[PDB]
DNA sequence: AATAAGGAGAAGTAGG
DNA sequence: TCCTACTTCTCCTTA
């Protein structure tokens, strides 16, 4: 089953989302989440993986925080935006 | 107040 | 047994 980076990436790569999120620096792997379309987004990770509730983007935030420690996914100090590790890019 | 992003400890679920 | 990789719930902080 898909993990929550990966799913990320792949949306970013397809482009079927591109109003609910974005590259912003695309060399150094940075991505925004939309502040009023993020939710969409959110509903489809939850769906793909089969979950009982409805999932949220607190929820899937929760789920993005604990990449910090490991990597993948690391929080940017700018609104709604992240970056994943070259080794995921790579 | 209302809204929103960011946060995390604790306990539950999935599939090894 | 006991960890993975989240999910769900609840409450706190800052803007
Ligand atoms: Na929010």
């Amino acid at each position: 089953k898909i993990r929550l980076y990966q799913f990320l990436l792949d949306l970013l790569r397809s482009g079927d989302m591109k109003d609910s999120i974005w590259w912003v620096d695309k060399d150094k792997g940075t991505f925004q989440f939309s502040s009023k379309h993020k939710e969409a987004l959110a509903h489809r990770w939850g769906i793909q993986k089969g979950n009982r509730k409805k999932m949220t983007y607190q929820k899937m935030a929760r789920a993005l925080r604990n990449y910090g420690k490991t990597g993948e996914v690391k929080k940017v100090k700018k609104k709604l935006t992240y970056q994943f590790s070259g080794e995921v890019l790579g």
